């Protein structure tokens, strides 16, 4: 769909099964989920945002559906304010900023 | 004009008369600048994301450019990493996110 910017562009996500709410944000990189059970093999990573860095667990080739679309790649686990869908999906599932 | 999310969606703003690059970000309510010398009243505020918080200065209804769009409005000035456009003056610009 088209999704204006009145209020936050939040969309249902699917994410090892669950469903989830998480914010569509272009200004991320990255993908970043709040702490959960995933199943996958991870690797110890560190990112960073506005307010400093955070310790993730990074989750790489994960399948999840977004707002009924598919992706499949990298989703950091950790202590994120927000559940964020970043770009390294938003292009997955042919998203573009218009105006 | 469209734009793709392969790279971060940068754009050049004027603010303050001065030219700086910022991001279009879907996943920010409030636009965050860097820390520059404004005129004008202000309230202190404090904003978080990914790592804490920052304290920054807010000012209203201040005439910004953004990719040669004008708007009017809120913008909050301090120690980010990054320039960011939040919804507030994206929906001005008549942003949307499309897939
Ligand atoms: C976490 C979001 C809910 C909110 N943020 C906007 C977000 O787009 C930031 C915007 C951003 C961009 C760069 C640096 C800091 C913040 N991106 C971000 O944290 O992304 C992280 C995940 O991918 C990585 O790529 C960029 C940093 C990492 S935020 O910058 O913290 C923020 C919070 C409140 C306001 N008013 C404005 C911005």
């Amino acid at each position: 769909p088209q999704i204006t910017l009145w209020k936050r562009p939040l969309v249902t996500i699917r994410i090892g099964g669950q469903l989830k709410e998480a914010l569509l944000d272009t200004g991320a990189d990255d993908t970043v989920i709040e702490e959960m059970n995933l199943p996958g093999k991870w690797k110890p990573k560190m990112i960073g945002g506005i307010g400093g860095f955070i310790k993730v667990r990074q989750y790489d080739q994960i399948i999840i559906e977004i707002a009924g679309h598919k992706a499949i790649g990298t989703v950091l686990v950790g202590p994120t304010p927000v559940n964020i869908i970043g770009r390294n999906l938003l292009t997955q599932i042919g998203a573009t900023l218009n105006f």
